[PDB]
């Protein structure tokens, strides 16, 4: 435990001096004395004791970029799916093996204190823990970057598992405070609504406002031992100064844009409280741009001192309000500004699904924001003109690149003010940002194919190797030192390790620790038993339809089926593991996970199975159970339909981990494969060409059903109510679904799904082999840092060259 | 300033110390730089760092409580008026002239930090400001008292005076934090609403409620340097743990409990959310008390043990909510639950004003707490059964004591389930306790004598004198040492200096200094210029008919009709003013805001007039505007009709503060009047005897119109448009009012008023005997200290014995 070198030093005044402030702050700020003491108290004494440790870098940090005057990055997010970080922190500063040395000095378990921490967990999936992971990497390659977003009262909703059906609480992330952040209501501006445009003697005028203010609480971000402490700027709702009880009640409508986090992954709901949210991002934070640019030393210089960072369509509309600033408040000619615009904002694409993209009816933006959509019409004209010139008479391109889309509801198409008003459009997988420039975005790359980049995304191995999984690093550092942690790619050397017994015995030995611990937590959270001495087989993300977590479920009951009929045939034994959350409007999402519980209600209790398969939903997945779950994984379902997932991140967590991959050539997993060696990934399915041949013909479920009498069981059985006894049609929309309304094909991967998953048992079946090819993943998973990531953005699009230089 | 005696030591260590952690909290409290930090942050540095001395003597305190188990003081209330903390706070331990020295040394002025802070403005007038001076005095009599009320969010509406009307705004104190308080969330208890009661097996059940949380949050109560800090805690309501997105917005319904004060003094408004709050505060405090009592060593020992102190009927659900607790949950028989509350409960009683007492609709009740409703028809059928024992068929008795008031709508009388409920049943003067055993409760007082108390209401004199005037602090302290700040009766050892020459120089020093202080915060703040060599006549107070500012209005305006009469007859300039918040729904009290401010557009513009009259509205009257005027006043006007009045607290200030008052004979006046002689204050009008004769017959407004040529003139300026010229039948309202609908009499006493007010003037020519008659006035003030009145609740009702002991 103490013993972990990556962990750092625990020097003997440190530990003085940490468990003198420990003690300090349990007085002191606490106010508390060790008889009526929690280990909730003992947590924040410890938090507020780490925490402290961030100021002095942290001032010096801000005054260093104000002193160099870099170019600055501003990360315009709704979402920042941060998790804890009471670990991050005490990693970051070289700091864990000394607080857990004081803490047991002063009869402490720091682990157990790490576990009152609430996540910060606001962010929905992949594209909010991108943002987190960025800002990390951000900070540790010493880039002036400052992650702007919302301050929600309540993140993604705590998930309870309730008679095999998902429930929705209240994420109070709040409840007990939260001792990383800094209120800064001295900086508060005013964010405005609805009113009515003047156009007079200056120009326009937007007048007749309801104004909502703008609290900003600022959170330290510490790149990796480095002295470098970044900012996170999040936003808060307030009403603004100035009957009676009922217009103070009122208050809470204007503060209620800051309250919750709108729970939708991949899908685009037109609520205009949402649009209210992702204005007060971008005005707000447009405000501290503005204000921090002339402070630094006209506007011909601002896209060399900003750049805006836009993740998705969510803030697209920074560059409107950017237009708006510049033109009304700045009093700058239109080409001018719009020159500056471009020059200043980029747009990261995180999906293809046209349900996911987000289009807002002209009515809803005339009301709520009548100047913003002006413009966005004279964006539209000039940006449509530039079309027309470049390809003359082309008028259906016109018609189909317009930022305005007609019909029963005419709207306005995000993406495309995004491409227009960027000097950048990147996707976030080779195979994303290719299928961009060949399909959904083809005209504006013919028009522009310069603007057009690939990013493919990364994880930070600080919170997803060194913090999740302390065993595998020290193992890591025991051979090749501890340079890798901010420069990946050095795990490469592990591959002279292939046939080093020490090490696949080490491998291997790690990966049983990790099994062992999150079968604890389970035995100790919530009272289930897990057989240690099985497959972890494990598919955990968002529930969604494209993800195909009903294909996992296919694949399970063919394995209890197949159990049924040959009782006496040796089996891997599996502990099948799904977990993520549901949107609570989306049904099919909801019904999927009763129907991963209703099947474990089969499997786990049929007694000709015992412990050779069972199936558990794991409940509440979060960035802090992904840290528990994912280094304990054998095998990491990543089984999206070829195409549909833009690059998936948990795909990259498992393999860092130690986790063997079982998926389709989708998103990152075809690079994931490109690095390890298609032979060391168990790679199934139809490709992308497959997929569209299929859409060309006409997809019929019912040939495959017809086909493949296995299947065909597995549907009878759900629709005939095996898997619901007391409610025999319970399932009767999943299988109607699959077998007529099915946008995602699940059927069309059935056999080879089932047999890609025979070899992977195959496999299993042999620990060293399993272990080598373990260790040829995790040594080619370096490309896959978000330093990489970062230093490819600052490179190529913010114009920043990243500097892993230490600060005094 | 850094010479005053009666602020302490400036030690070198101290002062050094106080410098180290104003800059550790600066740095890592504030994470501020000297380059970045503004006034503000300078004032949290100091606030921080002076909390800090807090806290050890806030543990010690509630262990020593815990140690020697004495008898608990719950003082339970809807208001608590703090005011400001920081003064307070360095006063009461003796770091006054250290932190002055501390940031002096810095390059700083406490006193322009001081102005930083926000009031803890919790409360209305009077009886919320009792609250506060009741908490200094427990903690430094050494009690063991705990003030329980609720925090709101929003505290009394912050005024502002436009075009000379009222405007409300919101007070948000919380804005930038509150530095003093501890949030306890893990001590967070649950409020139940609404639901049904079932009758069962065990007896009766409260089911099917709506939960409220109730998160306490503590803050430390110090008293005067006998190192005894003890505590207020204030609930904040909190939405219980557990389509989606409303449904979370839904949570502020429940969280409105705790949003703002209902800003009514004197005046009962019976809405759901008022009843809300009170059971709020009720239901969570008494959970606290049962739990302390059992972790203190069955509830025969609960009286020995508790006090539960009632301000006005707005806790009184107190009383069927204990009786619900021991009946219900703790399964106690009737008799001796009954017999426990009432030895635990007593009451205290604020006004006679029938519009002013709360008689809840039983159908509110019933809804929202039907066991409670339940639980009060059961003592009111035992009570009245009580009654017709000793008084065995008086009828007319049952129907005037019972705690169901019939009608149109069924009511609740709460004070009579006060009285029902409680061993001890108080007025807050002496003639007010006797007109409440005469009259309003005569009946009660009849059935059980010894229950009916007194106890004349006091002010503290470390808020109320040293704090806000350390000036005359000073010279006292120079003659009689420093023992009088807690035995405020020694100040009639000033008497023998009636005719000592320095002291009478000294007197009126420091009077010019506060005067010439007040000028220049009015010249800051409001650009607004007073003659400092005018007599300052000051009514600060809420705005209530009953109060008559209208009677000071009609003297006003008589002063300038007679300049204008006779412009070179010498008149001893004047500056009146006045100051205090209306109710938001008082519309009477709104037009004599705007009456005040009309007289004042004429008369302050009047150059024959010039400085020689002047007539201010002071703006935002408010706990830290009183600390700033009343040091400064010359005249004190408390000019209440007689027998309407309670008390007065605002009296009892000026008194110690050096001003002489001009007043009727009325709550605590009488004795204010009887500890000075008769001779040293400026006493008028009816007398309530006199009041009640004019009742016998009628008031007729007209007669004193018909009789008084100048009340005549003024009449005729008001209806005319004389001071509305732009709208002459502007104060019409008050015209019919005054002439037709008069509950208040003003014409009644105008002719002795202006009478009494010749005679002010006649003495302030003659500066000497001005000053003496001060000298006499503040000598005897001492009674008058909230000390004395603490003591004798301590004695006379909890049967505990105070003490100024230190605490080691
Ligand atoms: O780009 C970050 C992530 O955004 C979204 O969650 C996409 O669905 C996912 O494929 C991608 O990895
Ligand atoms: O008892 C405290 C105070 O309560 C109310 O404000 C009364 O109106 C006042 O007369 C009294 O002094």
């Amino acid at each position: 435990r103490k013993q972990i070198s990556v962990r750092g030093l625990a020097g003997v005044e440190n530990v003085t001096e940490l468990k003198k402030n420990f003690n300090r702050h349990l007085h002191f700020t606490l106010v508390k004395d060790r008889n009526v003491a929690t280990p909730r108290d003992y947590y924040f004494a410890l938090a507020h004791t780490v925490r402290d440790h961030l100021v002095g870098r942290w001032i010096r940090t801000q005054q260093h970029y104000y002193e160099k005057d870099p170019k600055r990055i501003y990360y315009l997010s709704l979402e920042f799916y941060m998790g804890r970080t009471l670990q991050n922190t005490m990693v970051n500063l070289a700091l864990e093996n000394a607080c857990d040395e004081a803490t047991y000095q002063l009869g402490l378990d720091m682990e157990e204190l790490e576990e009152i921490e609430e996540d910060a967990g606001l962010g929905n999936g992949g594209l909010g823990r991108l943002a987190a992971c960025f800002l990390d990497s951000m900070a540790t390659l010493g880039l002036a970057a400052y992650g702007y977003g919302i301050r929600y009262e309540f993140g993604i909703f705590n998930q309870k598992i309730c008679g095999g059906w998902q429930m929705e609480e209240a994420d109070d992330w709040l409840r007990y405070g939260n001792p990383w952040e800094k209120a800064r209501p001295e900086f508060t501006l005013p964010v405005h609504f609805y009113g009515r445009v003047e156009h007079t003697s200056q120009g326009a005028k937007w007048v007749d406002t309801q104004v909502v203010l703008a609290m900003p609480y600022d959170t330290p971000v510490p790149g990796y031992r480095n002295n470098v402490v970044n900012t996170m700027r999040l936003w808060s709702a307030k009403a603004p100064n100035d009957g009676y009880i009922q217009a103070v009640l009122d208050r809470n409508l204007a503060e209620n844009i800051s309250r919750v986090l709108y729970p939708n992954d991949n899908f685009f709901e037109g609520k205009e409280l949402r649009l209210k949210q992702e204005y007060f991002v971008v005005a707000a934070t447009l405000q501290d741009i503005i204000r921090r640019f002339k402070s630094s030393k006209n506007f011909d210089a601002f896209p060399d001192k900003v750049a805006i960072q836009l993740n998705d369509t969510h803030p697209s509309l920074a560059i409107p309000e950017l237009m708006r600033v510049l033109v009304d408040l700045e009093r700058l000619d239109w080409d001018k500004a719009w020159e500056v615009t471009v020059k200043t904002c980029a747009y990261t694409n995180h999906t293809v699904l046209p349900e996911a993209l987000e289009r807002w009816p002209v009515h809803l933006l005339e009301t709520l924001l009548p100047r913003h959509l002006q413009i966005i019409y004279e964006i539209n004209q000039r940006f449509l003109n530039r079309v027309a010139a470049a390809f003359p008479g082309d008028v259906d391109r016109l018609r189909r690149m317009s930022l305005v889309e007609e019909g029963a509801v005419k709207r306005i198409n995000m993406a495309h003010l995004c491409i227009a008003g960027s000097h950048a459009v990147n996707g976030v997988a080779r195979i994303h940002s290719e299928i961009l420039k060949k399909t959904i975005f083809k005209d504006f790359y013919e028009l522009e194919p310069h603007k057009f980049q690939n990013k493919t995304n990364g994880i930070t191995p600080r919170r997803w190797l060194v913090l999740c999984n302390p065993g595998l690093a020290e193992i890591i550092a025991e051979r090749i030192g501890e340079e890798y942690i901010s420069d990946l790619d050095q795990l490469r050397k592990l591959l002279s390790y292939v046939d080093d017994e020490a090490f696949i015995r080490d491998v291997a030995k790690v990966k049983q620790e990790n099994k062992l611990k999150f079968a604890a937590y389970l035995e100790r959270e919530y009272k289930v038993h897990i057989n240690p001495n099985s497959l972890f087989d494990v598919q955990v993300k968002r529930i969604h339809e494209y993800k195909r977590q009903l294909l996992n479920c296919l694949h399970v009951i063919t394995l209890y089926n197949r159990i049924k009929k040959e009782p006496n045939k040796f089996v891997v034994p599996r502990t099948v593991m799904i977990g993520g959350k549901a949107a609570p409007g989306y049904h099919m999402a909801k019904m999927i996970i009763k129907l991963i519980t209703a099947i474990g209600d089969v499997v786990n209790h049929d007694p000709v199975v015992g412990d050779r398969l069972r199936v558990i939903f794991l409940e509440n997945y979060r960035v802090s159970l992904a840290e528990k779950v994912i280094p304990a994984a054998d095998l990491s379902e990543q089984i999206s339909t070829a195409g549909t997932e833009a690059s998936g991140t948990g795909n990259m967590k498992f393999m860092l981990n130690g986790a063997l991959t079982i998926g389709t050539m989708d998103g990152a997993n075809v690079e994931m494969a490109e690095e390890a060696g298609e032979e060391n990934f168990f790679i199934f399915g139809m490709r992308v060409e497959d997929v569209d041949r299929l859409d060309q013909r006409g997809y019929n479920a019912q040939e495959y059903y017809d086909r493949i009498p296995e299947l065909r069981q597995i549907i009878e059985q759900l629709s005939s109510g095996f898997f619901s006894p007391k409610q025999p049609d319970l399932f009767k929309d999943i299988v109607n679904m699959l077998m007529h309304h099915d946008r995602f094909k699940v059927f069309a991967d059935y056999e080879e799904y089932v047999k890609c998953q025979e070899r992977v048992s195959a496999l299993y079946k042999n620990p060293r082999e399993w272990t080598r090819m373990v260790i040829r993943n995790i040594a080619t998973s370096g490309k896959f840092s978000s330093d990489r990531t970062i230093a490819q953005y600052a490179r190529e699009i913010w114009g920043v060259e990243p500097s892993r230089q230490r600060l005094p």
